[PDB]
């Protein structure tokens, strides 16, 4: 709808200056819409950011929930999550910036709302790790919470370094290397 | 410089308590017990306080760790000490941890370039640990240094973040060894 049109404009505006500096005024402009229509779909500036994450990352998470079920091993499931996460971000310069730089919010209730959306992603990781242990693919005795932190932390920092380097190298081509590092470690 | 450091300390406190954007020079000045003009005698602006805060703390963090890792032989041992020192510093200072994990995470891409340039000193240590390990035959052949470093930092960093998200209520430092072992051996059986 026009709902998606403002969401898409929001991605552009927030990426340009950062969320705090971004203005609702300029979001309407890039959307090609008037200020009042923004308040027809959204409560405020904060609601736009949450909805952005819900729509962009939330839909990614749901797709992953389905698509990993096709894959036999925990390794392969993880291979797809990383690969698809890199692809999503590499297909949109502004999306990469927003998802990385605005994931960790200072304001508590805004942070809670975004964390809640990202929990679905962490849930997937925990589920891959648990099933992996039960089948014997993954280290028995593995602290699932810690391993999920490592996996997510590694994915996130790989994307963040790329964003800091103005996305000037091929993120997607790194996914298998990232997988192997997570699977085998450095020794 | 004593007044310089007192301002840094006050800034950590105020920025952690109020958030960086809701933090203002005048409130940091009040917290430090100096006049507003005294802040500017040392800093360009609020932005410069945040950058210098990071530059300062990172400097002291390395100086402890850099002299300490030299005694340790293997890459694994050096990493062990990197993780525990990283965890120890942030567990010892509640407010500093909020700053590193949240308040320094500014989305103004430009400002974030100046912050990350300070991080480079630390990431370089990780790189050196890996390349020493490569040369001695300790590290897995086929490893990419840049990516492994991103793994190591991202993993340590996410562990601190999750801890901060949970109000720093559990013993972060005690997870050091397990995080090390995950990074060294991976998730596989
Ligand atoms: C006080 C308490 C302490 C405790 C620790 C402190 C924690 C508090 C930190 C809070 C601030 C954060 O947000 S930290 C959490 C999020 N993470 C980050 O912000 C860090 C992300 N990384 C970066 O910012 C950047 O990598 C820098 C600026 C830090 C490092 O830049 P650099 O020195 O150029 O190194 P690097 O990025 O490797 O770039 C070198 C060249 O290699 C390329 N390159 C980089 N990675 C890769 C790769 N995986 N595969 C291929 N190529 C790559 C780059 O494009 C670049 O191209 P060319 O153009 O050079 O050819």
């Amino acid at each position: 709808p026009k709902y998606m049109q403002i969401i898409d404009a929001a991605v552009e505006v927030i990426a340009e200056n950062g969320y705090h500096q971004s203005q609702v005024s300029k979001i309407a402009k890039q959307a090609g819409v008037a200020d009042g229509t923004i308040y027809l779909y959204f409560k405020n500036k904060e609601d736009i950011l949450i909805s952005l994450f819900k729509e962009k990352m939330g839909q990614f998470i749901e797709r992953m929930e389905e698509d990993i079920k096709e894959k036999a091993t925990a390794k392969e499931k993880l291979a797809l999550v990383i690969s698809k996460h890199f692809s999503l971000l590499a297909g949109d310069h502004n999306l990469a910036i927003v998802t990385q730089l605005e994931l960790r919010q200072s304001n508590l209730e805004l942070r809670q709302k975004i964390n809640e959306i990202l929990k679905g992603y962490l849930n997937i990781l925990d589920g891959i790790l648990t099933e992996g242990i039960q089948s014997g693919e993954i280290k028995e005795g593995l602290d699932v919470r810690l391993a999920r932190q490592m996996i997510f932390g590694t994915i996130d920092e790989t994307v963040t370094t790329w964003v800091m380097n103005d996305q000037k190298y091929d993120l997607v081509a790194l996914s298998n290397s990232v997988l192997e590092l997570l699977v085998s470690g450095i020794h």
